[PDB]
């Protein structure tokens, strides 16, 4: 910290404390931001921060960060994803070394030599939204897969074993369960004294049937 | 590093990496952290660090982090989940700056002016156990997704597209087979010279019955 | 930034800065990398990560870096899970400070006392793969989740709450309902005057075993 003690007198420590605190200052770190476009390759995003330096006392901000590396969680492709739009929230992580080069052309080297750039940002998905925003109903003792901002369509899964596919028809387990509980009460009706093979149906037909319409109506995306 | 000389002729040079010394050490950066409570609105959690610094030669402790903004995998909400209890493991990350105001008024910007607090610890899910404990079951060739801590309830999935919901009964898929099995195999039975429409029953009602309440107990979480 | 002015007068805020400077490259941060092996209780890597720091003027390599943690998205056992396989591309993240033996012991400290080693990488799924190599198929309106590659085999969540298991037969939720509506369209088969209890069978059994048959082979990994 500057000036322990005085105007002018500043001692050789201190004008070298603040050279080191000065380039401690100039590394970036970790910052939350707003995505602003996602590129149809779905790589790539132009984030948005939330940060602003300290600019003449004052907010300033700096450009928005283009062709920003988006990582998602994947290894070799094999992973899980979850779909960005414009106004979410990742996470900006700067890196020791640009990565330009190894994006440009994957032998991986950048161009000049430094460090920890701002033009070396990859967003990432957890880390970035605020605590005043809240996020309903977070699950606290079930495995909890979202497909939506209230999370309340998706999937759900406990330690025991227990499986919610919760769609926009209802639990899938137990809607099947009700096809097949029909089953195992249904009963087939006999038309006459028809003995040749002729014009008898469940009994329950048309509950079949319409479970079976929700499945599909359920299942085709 | 200090002294590469001697006593008190003390180079220039030495007294000056050693303060860049000690302000690189002040720096803040991931380390393990043992959950010890869990905010209601689950996104804050009680974090005791398992870094210690280093103090009059000897362990001592900086207190338990406080409001530490729990951060899941999700982007606007949609994402995946992780039931957080008190005594799991979490790697903390300090920021860049602190995030004071942007969490408590969303409109983003802290107190006074730092980098690198201790203060400004996220935890996230991955990075925090030690290898000494071994996470057991650890599926290879196949993604799975668990729901208990010995990775033996959840969902396993095949580069070929094979699936299984592993559940309390079984693989979900096998007991349904069961079902769909035993009906391609059904032979209703017949009561009398009854040709008015009464009392036909499957054959094998009573374990379509028995496989119909195992899709609801594994079913309704 | 060395000799703002020139030869051998250097200021003495040149050589402040200077060593500021040289010690702010000494630390080590992210950097993508390419694993070589994976051990078999499934948590340490052997990488060959993909940064060389400037050596000689000229490419020298860093060696493979051993026994690293890998890092799934766990916590207690109860999370996410990739497999990890020689050649897919981690990021790698150093601390602040290593902890050599709480992997080695558990309880929490490494040997000397140091800051930001490179013999502290943990690995981590998301951050290493390069923009010039294209990962397919990136969904982007549905939650994904993949076990293939190309983001073909594995399940689709929809913000409605559609599900798809797309594995090798097709979607599960289609072939279940294929089931279910071939049985709702069923009509008894009667064999002959015969009112005693034998012999009758599901019309359309063939398709029916076929669909059970299917789903087991989709089913049993």
């Amino acid at each position: 910290m500057t000036g322990y003690l005085g105007k002018t007198t500043n001692q050789d420590r201190d004008v070298v404390s603040a050279v080191a605190q000065s380039e401690r200052e100039s590394v970036w770190g970790e910052m939350p931001g707003r995505v602003v476009s996602v590129s149809a390759d779905g790589r790539t995003v132009t984030v948005q921060p939330l940060y602003k330096p300290k600019f003449n006392g004052v907010p300033t901000d700096m450009p928005v960060l283009q062709e920003v590396p988006l990582r998602q969680a994947l290894m070799g492709g094999v992973g899980v994803t979850v779909p960005v739009k414009p106004g979410q929230n990742v996470t900006l992580r700067p890196q020791m070394r640009s990565m330009d080069n190894y994006h440009v052309e994957g032998d991986g080297s950048a161009s000049d030599s430094r460090s920890f750039s701002l033009s070396d940002m990859e967003a990432h998905i957890a880390g970035g939204e605020s605590l005043k925003d809240v996020i309903p109903n977070l699950d606290s003792e079930n495995v909890h897969v979202r497909a939506n901002a209230d999370g309340s369509k998706g999937m759900k899964l406990s330690p025991e074993g227990k499986v919610e596919f919760q769609g926009p028809e209802g639990n899938l387990l137990d809607l099947i369960a009700d096809f097949m509980e029909l089953v195992a009460n249904d009963k087939l009706q006999i038309n006459y004294g028809s003995s040749a093979g002729t014009n008898h149906a469940m009994a329950n037909k048309a509950a079949m049937l319409a479970l079976a319409a929700k499945v599909r109506t359920t299942g085709t995306i």
